[PDB]
């Protein structure tokens, strides 16, 4: 029967919300979608996405600047083919990929029927889904620019302390679980919440011994573990990982959605629900030429007015950037060199 990559390709071609799927099938297909990862795109691509499944199959999807879609599928038989896909109103393919697009509106998605926003777990679950869906590019101004103001990136290492062990993190699609993230925080030298990385890490990256230990705890085949190790030993791996946690990345998105942010906050207060103020989902990618790419997602709750059709949902902010060679893990270096791009979506719970 079909490989995972082939299953995912089918779901994407025909759309996750296809009438023939039951709720239970829709749920199972969403777990396949979790394997999709945004990666560094080629110069002619608006977005590139990659999934490597444990059955040995893989799917890489490229969207050209002209929104042409190509999907390279590798299946256990040794077969390797590139399929041409088209996005239409029926499949919502373009909407079902972790890519940024210019659009006249912030993209709206529907959550699966079983999703809710009761607690930490359910909120992290929703972000697990929305981090795989499309976002709309938003402009910043001097007021909302994460890279402007008196002290851009000043909170970065506290943000990293806050995020590690409390975030979804993948490196080349290899999930780094909570305990491995705590090891990673130690390896960076972030011993306490008011500290910055050790000088040795800044200059040489994470030690090979520390990198091995972190990769060991993580998912992945042995080859994929080697990928993670080689990534971690780069001085700019520390820059990538730390910079990804910046709390101010989503300020443009928060500003344009401030009423619905406020309504969600008031609604949860009123019925005493304990939800986090934000959830974090990060995918870092290094290409075989060594180029490092960060896609960082922050989800915050939103709620539409009572008289509007929707109720509770999530505002997802996607921040994308390259970490250039020679950018060391300091505030000044991040400010000097990083040039992020910002995009958002709104995803609402169903009836
Ligand atoms: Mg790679
Ligand atoms: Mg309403």
């Amino acid at each position: 029967e079909m490989s995972c990559a082939e299953k995912l390709l089918k779901v994407l071609s025909f759309g996750l919300w296809n009438p023939t799927y039951s709720r239970s099938e829709r749920q199972s297909f969403q777990e396949l979608l979790t394997v999709l990862e945004p990666v560094y795109p080629l110069p002619n691509e608006l977005g590139r996405v990659s999934a490597r499944f444990s059955d040995g199959s893989s799917l890489r999807i490229s969207v050209t600047n002209s929104e042409s879609i190509e999907a390279e599928i590798r299946t256990p038989d040794n077969e390797k083919i590139t399929v041409l896909l088209e996005s239409n109103e029926q499949n919502r393919l373009l909407q079902s990929l972790p890519i940024d697009r210019h659009m006249p509106y912030i993209q709206v998605h529907r959550a699966l029927s079983e999703m809710d926003l009761t607690d930490t777990t359910s909120m992290r679950n929703l972000l697990g889904f929305t981090s795989k869906l499309s976002t709309t590019l938003i402009p910043h101004n001097a007021q909302t620019d994460p890279l402007s103001g008196p002290t851009p990136f000043s909170s970065i290492f506290m943000d990293t302390c806050r995020g590690l062990g409390n975030a979804k993190l993948s490196l080349n699609g290899v999930d780094i679980p909570a305990n491995a993230q705590m090891l990673l925080r130690d390896a960076l030298g972030l011993k306490d919440t008011h500290s910055s990385p050790s000088r040795n890490v800044i200059d040489h990256g994470i030690s090979r011994h520390d990198a091995e230990q972190i990769a060991r705890e993580s998912s992945g085949s042995d080859n994929q573990k080697a990928e993670v190790v080689e990534f971690l030993c780069h001085p700019e791996a520390a820059t990538a990982i730390c910079s990804a946690f910046y709390q101010s990345f989503n300020v443009p998105a928060l500003t344009l959605t401030h009423e619905r942010i406020s309504k969600a906050s008031e609604y949860n207060a009123e019925r005493s629900l304990d939800t986090p103020n934000a959830c974090i989902n990060i995918s870092i990618s290094q290409s075989s030429d060594g180029n490092i790419y960060v896609t960082s997602h922050t989800g915050v709750l939103i709620m539409a007015p009572e008289d509007r059709p929707n109720e509770m949902g999530m505002l997802t902010n996607r921040t994308s950037y390259e970490v250039p060679q020679g950018v060391k893990c300091t505030i000044d270096e991040m400010v000097r060199a990083l040039q992020p791009r910002y995009a958002a979506s709104e995803t609402y719970l169903q009836n």
